[PDB]
């Protein structure tokens, strides 16, 4: 007794739920997807990620619970699997006065401190250090594809302009007996779905050789509400990641140069350590500038079944700036969903 | 402990790295200026195919190089389908403008007779080969590099010597090799005259023909090619190409991608559904590498540099994966030679 | 009773700026400063202009507001082919095709030698089809020669950016805090401070410029690929190039150039008009120098031409040309004129 | 009646073109690759400045094609606002780090800085006015002028410049092509020169006007950096330098260098932002790179008989298309004159 499943997606949440329902031995699987890792488009979200662990969501949030359901996977894998491009690092956010202090995640994450009151620079309210991960995301999404090979997921190229065309196209010739939609942004224009709530919050990064030891973040600036700092080191040499940009409703795929030299002289004077001594910002080495539109839904991630043209559907779509930290744990719901769309379609 | 910096990260840098660390007692940085999930230029590795397509002569460096690389590869793709390596069916179609050693290596190998070459053909060979997903493979590489304990930087240099100050241990290291490619015709210490780039366009789509194929030359030019491949693992199918000596272009001449579109659905029409021209391809993007091409070919060999062991493993042209594992076992032979006389 | 005068900056260089900067400069009352983000010269997909092909053929109703406009504009366009050939428009035959899947239109009393195509000569599933003698303006002369046009007559351009229209008062070249402004922006003006336009679309357009010149324009109603996939071509005067397209697609900001969409405006074109490429060949006939995406600015009611005070400053508004901004530049110009006019009556 | 096909349209083919479109016995079909309005690394006209800076040496060949050059630049600039060439004041630096030149009596207002007008570690400097071209205004002027003398324009690709005399507007063989094919002449067929060779030069587009044009004899940075600024007229933006690049085909902009280009002009000339602001400060419009098409020998300006058909050759002019134009132009016109008999 088998099941013919066709994730349509490749990005983060495509491989993460395609890999654990390979799990099942019942599941026959296909990744049919546009964009495929070794990829860079504006479509295709997952590549621009940085990627950290950073919670934003609130405890009791269907976020907050998704965030702390996937640290065990990702620690896992940074702790057992260095082939994953996954490596823990030291993280500092600082919050400024213009605003959390002991975050729910101070309780999970190893290492959790608070700093003292004289530790914290001018402007900051309060600020905590902890151990965290980082992913290289340019060698963790070919390690998932990997991860679905190694399972028997067959991947496959393709390109649909409705949702119900993807059960055309599992690799056994047969019709799929569900469609698993991870098309992230897409989801807005995609037949059957056309998700009016989704909206792109553009992210613009540096991509810079330094290595600065460290993950840092602060809470907000004062070049506008949509101009934000962080760093991030990717493992495995994959470069550091100095963001950076929150635009929603902008759609512009191309590195502004204004924004590029402000998230720069943002991330220089945040964590110094970036640069020697004396230097700004020259004593960066650019490798790319990028940009990214992240999937923010109104009420977040979608997962749910959906019977659309006779063909049952389980959404995993609307990660928005969270994907990679929401991904195991918005993947097992996924799989739950899966198994509930199926026992339904079993009787 | 032999404290090495593999500089360099494309094939030719990994595949060393990783044979390196297999020996305990090497302790090995790769430092390089750009990673696997990087596009550029000067990074030659990412734009290739990439696949086993032999072009060396039986008893050339690079033939015995080819020979000694298959195993490794056919290993890859029968046993990690993580790698982003599988096999393929092969058709090479030889134009008037046989019996080659590979038939005695590849699987499944035929040659064809004359009642199945079209007309202008000479002679055909088919065999299964295989095609490497270089958008999993490169990363695939780095992750059984970080398993052996490998530690990756990122890095610039000017001289090939300052290599030797990058080595994670915060030592001075003991030997640095070469694995620049193309860089290494401006890399200071090394400086190679000898090195030019070949400019290779290509095509990537979606559509899936099930098969390898590709022929000897084309009418479109001497500079033009056709040749087609489809990745593993869903990366996409390749369409080929261009050899454009001297040629330093980056970007895709759209003049050049039509050219190519149409002289591989021609070649092999079942790219395409019946019919259907040039309009029929899915098309992902496209793209431009610069083959480091030696006139000597690779270089492997050592070479005290400004107090620093060298050992050069650059200039493989087109065949740079296809010779990967087997430049990299001369690499090694190099390196222990070099820290025996240290 | 001194010398009456009247400060105003245009906010904006494309052609709506251009135009509108150039007949407010022939009044001498007028002490006029460009300001804008893009200029001719510039490539950027927040800049309409650059990316047109252009011609005039008109879409506006005879009666509606464009269709006017549109009339209004062929006299000055005519007269720049006529006279003035440094500014890169020519006259070219022109042929349109309307489908039997979708006739004598006002059009063919304003246009030289037109002609219906009889029943004879309409092609299978063609409903009615007209030739005449139109315009081509290559853009990458005519932006420019309309800069050179109002520094002839001393207005000033100046790079700026603004996040509010009322800031383009701030920045006259006189030194002195301008009277007026002109809001020229196009699409910007969903975004831009004091406007807001929410009405405001994007109408993304794809073009393949291509060496090959047919000797004519010539266009369809509609095709096979869609909806938001169209077929035309016009060589651009003085070797400009030939614009092969082309795609409307509404709400859709990708600046990009799709590889699939490119190809299939190729494979209309080269069926729409087969002497394009020697016969016997393909797209591979086709020389092709670039590929090319603009956003249209739609505007829901079309071109917004009114007066309005946004803080202290009187703005006439002149933008949301969509599809149609060559063919209404001199007609939307001309009323935008007589808007500033009117509201410098005080 | 002469059919000259002029292959090239940067500004020796657009200069040429206009000189000899003045005879009236001459039909002229301009068939060019690339045209004003196109951005391509093969075609270098568009990625320059521009500005006159003279670099040759007053006997040489160079230097007296920039003499000749300037003075029908200057009545542009005087004359002709619609060419989009500007009147700007020019300091040039020279650092103790790193002397009365001779077009100190050809440029108006030239004087050499006083030694309290002198900043730290700058050896002497000269003070005077030249001229700032907004080559996006004035390549496409320069067509329009071609045009209104009856010069008909023909996108075309060559591979061998023999082919070029196919081209012509009438119909009929050509009597004569001119070369001005630039960096592409070490490749076209029947040319290939081989002392040919890029000279690349990054560039950061700035909307920042500083008032002034700022130029340095050297840098910190290593010698293929340099340092320069110039505003072109009519709002064309402000064109940050820079870099010298002898060898090296590189078309994309690197981000480093873009950087240090913006942090070397905002020393130099600070006025290019407010105090207190950094790189930061510039708003940009974006980043470019080109090929300058250096010639061992300088400029080519000879006839030749390539097949069947006379090509008279100008092409080579490095950095200094611009500021050798004119001068280069009219030798051409001689070298055509002669060639026809
Ligand atoms: C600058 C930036 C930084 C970020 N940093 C972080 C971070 O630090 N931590 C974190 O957790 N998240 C981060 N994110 C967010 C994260 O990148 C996204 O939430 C995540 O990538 C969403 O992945 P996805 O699989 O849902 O969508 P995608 O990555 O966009 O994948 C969609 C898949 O569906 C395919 N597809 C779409 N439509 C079709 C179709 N019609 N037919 C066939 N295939 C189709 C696409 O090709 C693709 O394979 C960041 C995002 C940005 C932009
Ligand atoms: C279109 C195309 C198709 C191809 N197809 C095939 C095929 O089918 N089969 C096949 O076998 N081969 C193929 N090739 C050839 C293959 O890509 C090359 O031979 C091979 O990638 C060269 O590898 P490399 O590691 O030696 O050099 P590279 O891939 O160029 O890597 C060089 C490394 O050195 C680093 N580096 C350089 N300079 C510095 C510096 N100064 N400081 C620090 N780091 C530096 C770079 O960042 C990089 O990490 C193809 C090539 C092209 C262009
Ligand atoms: C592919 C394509 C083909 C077309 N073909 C034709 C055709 O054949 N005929 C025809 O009539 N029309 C055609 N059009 C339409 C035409 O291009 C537009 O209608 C016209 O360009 C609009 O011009 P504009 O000056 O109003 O807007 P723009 O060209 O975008 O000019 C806006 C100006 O405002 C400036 N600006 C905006 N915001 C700010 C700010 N915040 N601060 C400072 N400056 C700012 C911009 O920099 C720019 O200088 C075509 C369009 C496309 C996309
Ligand atoms: C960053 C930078 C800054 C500069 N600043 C200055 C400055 O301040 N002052 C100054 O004087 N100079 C400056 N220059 C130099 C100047 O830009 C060049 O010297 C000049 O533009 C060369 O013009 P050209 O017409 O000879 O060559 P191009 O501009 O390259 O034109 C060559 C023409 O030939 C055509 N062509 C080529 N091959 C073929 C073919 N095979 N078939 C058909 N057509 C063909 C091309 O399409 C093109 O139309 C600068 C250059 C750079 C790169």
């Amino acid at each position: 007794a088998t099941n013919n499943i066709v994730v349509l997606g490749a990005g983060v949440s495509g491989l993460t739920t395609a890999w654990l329902l390979s799990k099942d031995p019942s599941n026959k699987i296909t990744v049919a997807a546009k964009h495929m890792p070794g990829d860079y488009d504006i479509e295709y979200c997952s590549p621009w990620a940085g990627a950290n662990y950073l919670p934003v969501g609130a405890e009791n949030s269907r976020v907050g619970q998704w965030e702390r359901a996937t640290w065990p996977h990702l620690r896992d894998i940074a702790q057992n699997h260095p082939e994953a491009g996954i490596h823990f690092q030291d993280t500092v956010v600082y919050n400024r006065t213009k605003d959390k202090p002991n975050p729910w995640y101070g309780k999970v994450l190893p290492n959790f401190r608070e700093l003292s009151k004289d530790e914290l620079p001018p402007g900051i309210d309060n600020a905590n250090r902890f151990t965290s991960v980082c992913i290289n995301t340019a060698v963790y999404l070919p390690w998932l594809v990997g991860q679905c090979r190694k399972n028997g997921v067959v991947f496959k190229r393709a390109v649909f302009k409705h949702v119900a065309e993807a059960a055309n196209a599992h690799h056994s010739g047969q019709k799929a007996d569900l469609v698993v939609n991870c098309t992230g942004l897409s989801s807005r224009k995609l037949g059957g779905v056309q998700d009016n709530t989704l909206l792109p919050a553009r992210g613009q990064i540096v991509v810079v050789r330094n290595d600065p030891g460290l993950m840092c973040s602060i809470s907000g600036t004062d070049d506008g509400d949509d101009e934000v700092t962080y760093m991030m080191t990717r493992a495995a040499g994959g470069g550091t990641i100095l963001g950076g940009t929150y635009q929603k409703h902008n759609w512009d795929s191309l590195p502004d140069p204004n924004l590029a030299v402000r998230i720069m002289k943002r991330c220089i004077e945040l964590c110094p350590s970036l640069v020697a001594p004396g230097q700004g910002i020259e004593g960066l080495d650019i490798i790319r500038h990028g940009v990214g539109l992240r999937p923010v839904r109104e009420d977040g991630p979608r997962i749910e079944k959906e019977l659309i043209d006779g063909v049952w559907v389980v959404h995993n779509y609307g990660h928005g700036g969270y994907g990679y930290q929401t991904s195991f744990g918005c993947a097992t719901t996924a799989v739950e969903v899966v198994r509930e769309a199926l026992q339904q379609q079993k009787q």
